[PDB]
């Protein structure tokens, strides 16, 4: 993979659907990898990562309808120094672009959840959640999201992190089943993208509904 410097082979972005949550990080001694998710349908939608340095040169990876890239530190793009990466996607003749990302790629981890057991406890009217920090991923900003089954998706914030283990303090609902999932972000100044969401913490209901 090279990052071509030369302007994108279609024109820019003037929707509801389009790429998103661009991760990018490094994965080895060289070699680098970005990854996005994308809404909408897929059917002929190819994807372009793209990158401006901050002289203001800018370069495209075509990436076809895969929505994960890797590259070296070979490719043109800078990692010991910042860059702002976005995905533009190509879909039913338009361009979708998505938020961009600010990053010292070089120091830039891949942070992932919670991966094993996560703990659930009550304390007073909250529920307590405890895990194990993922090894060498100490330091963190970490996040929650839950629902009720008739309720969507409500985020929440869990607060800064620095130890062997983290934890987590969210709403408990005892006459309903709730479903809690934890996501992770990198601390420091380098630039940072939320990992992707845990598997759920299910908590059934305590003081169900009953006839009377």
């Amino acid at each position: 993979s090279e990052c071509c410097f030369q302007d994108p082979p279609y024109p820019d972005a003037d929707s509801a659907s389009g790429p998103r949550d661009l991760r990018c990080y490094r994965i080895s001694s060289d070699r680098y990898e970005c990854s996005w998710q994308y809404e909408g349908p897929t059917a002929g939608v190819s994807h372009f990562l793209r990158c401006c340095l901050s002289s203001g040169r800018c370069c495209y990876f075509a990436a076809g309808s895969a929505t994960r890239l890797q590259f070296s530190d070979q490719a043109g793009v800078s990692v010991l120094y910042t860059v702002t990466l976005w995905v533009e996607s190509w879909a039913r003749n338009q361009t979708e672009k998505s938020p961009e990302v600010t990053l010292q790629l070089y120091n830039s981890v891949k942070y992932e959840p919670p991966l094993g057991d996560i703990k659930v406890s009550k304390l007073a009217g909250q529920l307590r959640m405890e895990w194990e920090t993922p090894d060498n991923q100490v330091g963190a900003e970490v996040q929650f999201r839950h629902r009720t089954p008739s309720s969507p998706w409500k985020l929440g914030d869990c607060g800064p992190q620095d130890d062997d283990t983290e934890s987590c303090l969210c709403p408990l609902e005892m006459n309903v089943a709730q479903e809690f999932q934890l996501r992770r972000r990198q601390l420091g100044s380098q630039g940072s993208s939320w990992s992707k969401w845990s598997s759920p913490v299910c908590v059934p209901p305590e003081n169900p509904p009953q006839p009377h």
